[PDB]
DNA sequence: AAGGAGACACGGCTTTTGCCGTGTC
């Protein structure tokens, strides 16, 4: 299968590098024949040799445009005719552009942007990711030594572990006695060693767990200060370290470096991501951390190193299996998008769209719009709406089914046949018109999106027909895998229609999705009260909770599916609701606010975790009892009780002051600080004393009673004596846990008066 | 091997029915 292309300048001349794996063999096609292009739109066909004759310098060399050739395409259903502009090299693109774009013969220019290597996948109508192949697999991390406000990479890398089919592994440069750990004599050694294990078994993936932000620029700068040529790739090389806008994003030539922290960052919802809190939500149980401080300790003691070693082996063998189930799913969106998978798995489904589009405008010789100017972005960052809003029921509800709208909206766009060129066309048979909003669609041909979808909702029904044909749950997993990624393709439609980036951006499709929405979504709700007795406790955007007052589990259960049937079968052509679970209790607190329990006690909120940087354990605490007491045992006195008991134990200062220490981190010089917060105020005024204060320093702090800014009372929990100080027990209420917990309980009623003291 | 550019609430300040500067997930 492909893996990944790239190109090589050779000669001044592209090119064009394809990664394969074919039955167990690594091997690198080439193409010296892809020529670059962009396109131009000009007022007349004439003018053609003023510019095919344009020139622009860029490093010494002069560029021209190797050749001009008039091809006609659609733009936007309608027939376009377009200038397609040769070149040499990728790279003369951006050089050459802004200049033919100014001369005054030409209108516009399309398609510039599109880089090289991906252009390549598209236009050979090559596809990433298909195929039988076993691609060989190995998860890796390494453990550091940690002092707070050293310079990145300061302290040595103490153990690189690594996982895979065969177990998992440690290599160290310490005498520590398990079977599975290599010792050798240094640091130096023991990424040798690591890099001659990567060599030797060959692996298609890499798989780190923010190995893009951490692992390889750790190792990159260690291996630096001890001269060792860091080499991962296949074809000799080391990790290419690059800036994706925001964050870095590391590469490993041959090879698919899965960083496993962006795609489950994206999959679910969590307060944290820290690796034991990922490995737990997914499978189970949780995973004993070892922390830094903890670390440094049995290394420089020596005592307690044996634990330290099955935190590392751990480390590995968890991150090879959260591998194993996220790579099947980011294998699936790459061979639907046509797009390596080191791309797809780091993209935003916005993006996802866009390259699926780009990729499917070219299979239908359709010229793809640009992105928006500057001016036209704002233009459109302005005209921004939601989705289905609607009030809550207050109140703790029982036996609590969810169901799902996202796959309504794309049914819709096929149904209504919404998109841009059937948008308002003039002089057709048949219209189809937005609820409310007006817009017209035009009936008479598919349109482009619509045309897509289809195809992706029909395939997405093959694969769940088969997997009703299959009683074997490895393959009926893998089928599995197909059949949720289409869904999470198709359902990315219309949150792309109305996203201000877009190329195929369009206000109207994306207010006529959300139109006939209301609509279906309101016939749902209607339907599923009178017709079933549900009373429907909360909808948003992408779905409800419902339950029938008083009925029991096994009830709404079986009325629930009964529903699905009827709503599925009554709503129009391909709409259709989905069941996405169902929770033993749950309550719901505004339009955008709630929390329920599943049938196995995990309880999951939205919008109601502490989400500050400043926050405190007596706060968080307080919050998690309280949901405890309210989803876990339905006893709203008892949070109540809970509440009321920490206000007052904090006021008559009973409550150990470790539990109101905040935690807040230093990011630069404090010179350079343009404002100055508490942790700032602390840290500046230790620092005025002389004190070691770099970037990395983790300021550690309690508020004290007294008057004016929070600054002025803050002191180092170091100077805190418990005989003398006195903590703001009216800052650790009124700041820190009532607004924690105010939201929560005044949903059943209760003001933050009755929970004072 | 190529260009990209987010959401969200804190404390504090010649905005307690805002605009920064900030730095987490
Ligand atoms: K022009
Ligand atoms: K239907
Ligand atoms: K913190």
């Amino acid at each position: 299968m492909i893996l990944d292309t790239d190109y090589i300048t050779e000669d001044g001349k592209p090119v064009i590098r394809i990664f394969k794996k074919e039955n167990g063999e690594f091997k690198i096609d080439y193409d010296r024949n892809f020529e670059p292009y962009i396109y131009a739109l000009l007022k007349d066909d004439s003018a053609i040799e003023d510019v095919k004759k344009i020139t622009a310098e860029r490093h010494g060399t002069t560029v021209r445009v190797v050749r001009a050739e008039k091809v006609k395409k659609k733009f936007l259903g309608r027939p376009i005719e377009v200038w397609k502009l040769y070149f040499t090299h990728p790279q003369d693109v951006p050089a050459i552009r802004d200049k033919i774009k100014e001369h005054p013969a030409v209108v516009d220019i399309y398609e510039y942007d599109i880089p090289f290597a991906k252009r390549y996948l598209i236009d050979k109508g090559l596809i990433p990711m298909e195929g039988d192949e076993e691609l060989k697999m190995l998860a890796f991390d390494i453990e550091t030594l940690y002092h707070e406000g050293e310079k990145f990479a300061e302290g040595p890398i103490l153990m690189i572990s690594y996982a895979d089919e065969e177990g998992a592994r440690v290599i160290t440069w310490r005498n520590i006695d398990l079977p599975y750990v290599d010792v050798v004599s240094t640091e130096k050694e023991m990424i040798k060693r690591f890099l001659k294990v990567v060599k030797e078994k060959d692996p298609d993936v890499l798989i780190t767990y923010n190995g893009d932000n951490f692992a390889f620029a750790y190792l990159k700068k260690r291996s630096e200060k001890l001269g060792v040529k860091f080499i991962l790739g296949r074809e000799g090389s080391e990790p290419k370290i690059q800036r994706m806008g925001d964050r870095f994003a590391v590469e490993v030539k041959g090879r698919i470096h899965f960083d496993l922290y962006p795609v489950i960052r994206r999959t679910i919802n969590l307060p944290t991501y820290t690796l034991e809190a990922v490995y737990e939500a997914i499978f189970g149980q949780p995973k004993e951390k070892v922390y830094a401080e903890e670390i440094a300790q049995a290394w420089e003691t020596g005592e307690g190193l044996e634990r330290v070693a099955r935190y590392s082996m751990e480390d590995a063998k968890v991150t090879y299996e959260l591998g194993k189930e996220f790579f099947p799913m980011e294998a699936q969106l790459s061979r639907l998008v046509g797009q390596s998978l080191w791309d797809v798995s780091r993209s935003s489904t916005g993006n996802l769209v866009e390259w699926f589009l780009l990729r499917k405008a070219y299979e239908r010789n359709e010229l793809a719009p640009n992105k928006p100017d500057e001016r036209e972005l704002a233009r459109r960052r302005e005209s921004y709406a939601g989705g289905y809003v609607k009030e809550p029921e207050r109140g703790l509800w029982e036996n609590i089914v969810y169901l799902d709208f996202r796959s309504l909206y794309p049914s819709i766009i096929i149904t209504h046949n919404v998109s841009p060129d059937t948008l308002n066309r003039e002089g057709c048979e048949e219209y189809d018109v937005a609820p409310q909003v007006g817009h017209k669609f035009c009936k008479d041909f598919p349109g482009f999106i619509p045309s897509l979808l289809g195809d992706l909702l029909e395939e997405r029904q093959k694969v769940k027909k088969k997997m009703k044909a299959t009683i074997d749950p490895i393959e009926k997993k893998l089928l599995d895998y197909r059949q949720r990624a289409i869904k999470i393709l198709a359902n990315s439609f219309y949150g792309y229609y109305g996203y201000a980036k877009a190329r195929w951006y369009c206000k109207e499709c994306a207010e006529s999705v959300t139109a006939w929405g209301r609509q279906y979504i309101e016939t749902t709700i209607r339907e599923i009260e009178e017709k079933f007795g549900f009373k429907v406790l909360y909808a948003d955007t992408d779905g409800f909770f419902a339950t029938i007052p008083g009925a029991d589990a096994e009830t709404v259960k079986k009325k629930a599916k009964e529903f699905l049937d009827y709503i599925n079968a009554k709503l129009p052509g391909l709409l259709e609701l989905e069941y996405e679970g169902f929770y033993k209790r749950g309550f719901f607190v505004t339009k955008k606010k709630y929390a329920v329990i599943d049938e196995e006690d995990k309880i999951t909120t939205r919008g109601l975790e502490i989400v500050r940087r400043d926050w405190s354990e007596i706060a968080k605490e307080t919050q998690a009892r309280v949901l405890e007491a309210i989803l876990k045992h339905g006893d709203v006195e008892e949070a109540v009780r809970i509440v009321k008991e920490v206000t007052e134990k904090l006021s008559k200062y009973e409550v150990p002051p470790e539990k109101l220490v905040i935690y807040e981190q230093i990011t630069r010089d404090l010179k350079d600080y343009k404002a100055t917060g508490p942790h700032v105020a602390v840290a500046k005024r230790l620092a005025a004393r002389g004190i070691k204060i770099r970037p990395g320093t983790v300021i550690s702090y309690i508020v004290l009673k007294g008057s004016g800014r929070i600054g002025d009372r803050a002191i180092p929990f170091d100077e805190f004596d418990p005989a003398k100080h006195k903590y703001d027990a009216e800052y650790y209420i009124e700041n820190q846990v009532l607004p924690a917990v105010e939201r929560i309980l005044r949903a059943f009623g209760y003001r933050k008066e009755d929970l004072r003291y």
